[PDB]
């Protein structure tokens, strides 16, 4: 709207969980600020700028940030994959994660949260991999019952977290939502799945019912029996 | 990278499915088999107790 | 309508059962005001301002408030699943839930009251998973019978 007064000094609001970089270049002098405070650059400083991925199948570039989300939050992405039976099949996944950071006053651990441009990208394609490498090797069956479990296993090693060492992030959570073939074919074959397992359950009463009738005309029968010869 | 490839596969996965539902087809015959024997037995029984 | 007076002390009344999170940048203090409250900004304060999930199958980002509703309280959800037979079949639950506080007078007890910015649309879906998961391993029957 109105430009800006080039001659004021420039200054950024951070928001809570988040960190911005700011590197002096006259006095040769970086540093990062925390949580929510006002920053001010100098006449020299700059702003780290992160281009940051975003969107649906997570594409990259699609995000610009000037400061650096580290609370507990997520990001969804959709992961097609393929079963050992050639079935595939796209997911809908959910990552909470967190950065982790132990002292803020250090500035070797501080600078080695921005060291990934993209950690967004990053951590969507190293799960994502996992994931596509531990479902081909299990045929459709398994994993349509199993699934929170092959997932879960193949994330996480021999652990409750992903920590990813380059930077700081930790992904403690995948949480599977969606899981449905890609082929209408497939999804066909499905349906004639669960119409027989409805006819297995109507004609298991039925047959219940068949043997309780004889049951009774029997036991009726044999009350009858007895009481024309008492007779 | 070819189609005809990737259409002798889709053949693949439209047994697999027939492999379960048969399976448990299978499954539930068992089943009722073993309960319409049971069901005659007690009969059998209950008519020479009669 | 009539536009404010921004010569004016902004201020804010807090209703029951919720807290609202101010940070004032001058003199670098934050503070969370619970319950019914009247809140009065500083020149440089500032409201966390929360975008939340709602809708049908929660959409996420369809609601803002400046306040986090921490009573008890129940918000319900549209769940589709798919049990072990390949019978797909939608649900519709209810998750009664409260915010719990030991001490109001902790700064960082109530500081990680809004740490997730959206607990909404993280708890339908941390609940949500585990009901496909433990489902998809059941056959028909058994959940039609027995699915409380």
């Amino acid at each position: 709207l109105a430009p800006r007064n080039k001659t004021r000094v420039v200054s950024y609001r951070v928001p809570h969980n988040a960190a911005v970089q700011v590197y002096d270049y006259r006095e040769k002098r970086a540093r990062v600020v925390f949580g929510p405070e006002l920053v001010s650059l100098g006449p020299e400083e700059q702003f780290t700028v992160l281009s940051l991925s975003a969107g649906r199948p997570k594409r990259p570039h699609a995000r610009r940030a000037l400061c650096l989300l580290l609370g507990p939050d997520f990001f969804t992405d959709v992961i097609t994959i393929e079963t050992a039976d050639h079935a595939r099949l796209q997911l809908q996944l959910a990552y909470n994660w967190h950065f982790e950071v132990n002292d803020r006053k250090d500035p070797q651990e501080t600078a080695k949260l921005f060291s990934v441009p993209d950690f967004v990208g990053d951590a969507c394609k190293a799960i994502a991999s996992r994931v596509r490498g531990a479902v081909a090797s299990v045929t459709f069956d398994d994993f349509h019952k199993n699934s929170a479990r092959i997932i879960r296993t193949a994330v996480f090693g021999f652990r409750d977290q992903a920590v990813f060492p380059q930077n700081g992030l930790v992904v403690s959570s995948v949480d599977v939502q969606s899981v449905e073939p890609v082929d209408q074919r497939t999804r066909d074959a499905l349906q004639r799945s669960v119409q027989l397992a409805i006819e297995i359950t109507t004609n298991s009463q039925e047959a219940a019912a068949k043997h309780e009738a004889q049951r009774l005309e029997q036991e009726a029968r044999g009350r009858l029996e007895r009481q024309k010869i008492l007779d």
